[PDB]
């Protein structure tokens, strides 16, 4: 399977696992998105910490808007646990998650590690290729 | 806020928290869905164990199909951790999650406890009422 990856992700552990999985990567510098699966499917990788920060600074929705305007079927993979991270009420996190997935209609898949993020990218790309 | 709840959920801890949150519940015996928010929004509550079992028995997709045919905007809340549950390869769980959220287009929100499930139902219902 072939996946386009943004230059900023090139040396990540996600890319390492993708390569071990046999994925053929094409590097590009994208204005939006981290891993492109097709003309319509693009994946944005965001750490749990960065998700919370974007909620704190009120920048999450602008980011989702930008993703949707660039791709018809964008996907956000949130990496790392969202629990145990104080300084932010659980309802703020839950509320943001519900808004993105239900209102903006952008799937939010949760990954525990960069390796798991790669496994998700891989299985989605494979399905893309098969159909 | 008003929420319709299926009779089978009446004595759950989710209902207890919903009541503490001030939600006004109307009980019904639904052929599909556990908590109805509006004519279009319905929530299906599924434990992590039951999600895995439905993957093992190949019944998950039929369930999602049934939800979509009954409601235009269904939501699935998966309750409990999906990690540490052997007898099933991680890719089987990841694959199922990707299919439901990305292909079927049905959001899959993850909750750690029945209380969190109630908090999600509450915030979604409130937004429904406000708009």
């Amino acid at each position: 399977v072939k996946v386009v990856v943004d230059s900023r992700e090139l040396r990540s552990e996600v890319v390492k696992r993708l390569k071990l999985l046999g994925v053929k990567l094409e590097v590009k510098t994208l204005d939006v998105g981290d891993y492109i699966i097709s003309e319509d499917v693009a994946i944005e990788r965001k750490s749990a910490n960065d998700l919370i920060q974007s909620i704190i600074d009120g920048g999450l929705f602008d980011q989702v808007k930008r993703l949707k305007e660039a791709y018809s079927r964008p996907i956000m993979i949130v990496e790392g646990s969202l629990y145990g991270i104080r300084n932010v009420h659980p309802n703020a996190i839950r509320g943001a998650i519900a808004a993105v997935t239900v209102d903006f209609g952008v799937p939010i898949i949760f990954s525990s590690t960069p390796e798991e993020t790669a496994q998700y990218i891989f299985l989605i790309a494979k399905r893309e290729q098969e159909e």
